[PDB]
């Protein structure tokens, strides 16, 4: 599947990719993307991984590359099969084995950075978008800020994230989607952007799936 970036935002963005259950990592794992510059890397199938944004970017003065949010860590543009420092928004996809149903979508479990969506193009099926479109850092409240030194909200954890509650992150006693409903916390979320997932067990949604091997394209300030 070709994976197909656009950033829509302003701002340059840098993303990451992350390649999960062990596999090898996408031949980018992070780059350079302009405001309104797009670029493409290849994923194999089956394949399970994320996706995010950094932001505020640059080589620092030890010359180490370092962003105020979603850093990975590993001093270069590249996250070299690191994953984010949360809060992040993430677009997670399964490309299935054998040409089958892929499934995807904008995630907040970890937080927001930047607005996401994430569509399939081509395919067969319901092949429907996920999005967070809305700009959560403008509705966060101060638990859940990140600040840049200027003073401006620059990410919004989730509950889980800043509390740990296991009300929150949805751990024993509340271990199953029927003892971990909705918060107050999780419904920020959720109603700037129901076209994403708020927390961990939000009800999924059968419309974010695809079969026979679309190709993706993932947008920032979509």
């Amino acid at each position: 599947a070709k994976i197909t970036f656009t950033n829509n935002c302003p701002n340059t963005v840098w993303p990451g990719t992350l390649t999960g259950d062990q596999k090898p990592q996408l031949s980018l794992t992070g780059f350079e993307l302009a405001s309104k510059a797009s670029r493409s890397v290849d994923a194999p199938s089956p394949w399970s991984g994320r996706f995010w944004g950094r932001t505020r970017c640059s080589t620092d003065a030890a010359g180490k590359f370092t962003c105020e949010t979603a850093d990975c860590g590993s001093g270069q543009v590249a996250c070299n099969g690191a994953g984010a420092v949360p809060p992040a928004t993430l677009v997670e996809i399964t490309i299935a084995a054998n040409g089958g149903q892929d499934y995807y979508d904008v995630s907040l479990v970890d937080g927001f950075n930047l607005p996401m969506s994430v569509a399939p193009q081509g395919g067969t099926g319901e092949c429907k978008p996920s999005s967070c479109p809305a700009n959560v850092n403008k509705v966060c409240p101060a638990p859940l800020q990140v600040k840049a030194a200027d003073g401006s909200v620059i990410s919004c954890k989730s509950a889980c994230l800043a509390f740990g509650d296991s009300k929150y992150c949805c751990t024993p006693p509340n271990n199953t989607p029927e003892t971990c409903p909705p918060t107050e916390y999780s419904e920020i979320f959720e109603k700037q952007c129901p076209q994403a997932y708020s927390y961990a067990y939000d009800d999924k949604n059968s419309t974010f799936t695809c079969s026979g091997g679309p190709d993706y394209v993932i947008t920032f300030c979509p």
